[PDB]
């Protein structure tokens, strides 16, 4: 759950990062799955594939810009409860919104 979408059920993160194909380098599947949800822990917002801070735009090698598809959906943090599982979404960077908790 923490390592794919609240909403779409996609994978966080795609072939564009680096640090995703070095945990793909894992054959054993356990591992593999450690290492991504490693990666994706952090990942709180389904990546659209429009990397945000990039202001150069380069025509030269357009192979780079094809994101997975994301739907941009904010995503939660997933805690355990006992039998339960807790999902708290938070929003934005003001700290005056409280943050929202389901289970």
């Amino acid at each position: 759950l923490e390592c794919v979408c609240w909403n779409c059920g996609k994978l966080k993160i795609d072939s564009s990062n680096p640090k995703f194909n070095d945990t793909q380098r894992y054959r054993d599947p356990k591992n593999r799955l450690n290492a991504v949800w490693n990666v994706c822990k952090t990942k709180m917002v389904c990546d659209t594939g429009l990397s945000a801070g990039s202001d150069n735009f380069d025509l030269s090698n357009p192979s780079a810009n094809m994101g997975h598809g994301g739907c941009g959906a904010a995503q939660p943090t997933i805690r355990k409860d006992g039998l339960r599982l807790w999902g708290s979404w938070k929003r934005g960077k003001d700290e005056s919104d409280l943050p929202e908790k389901r289970l």
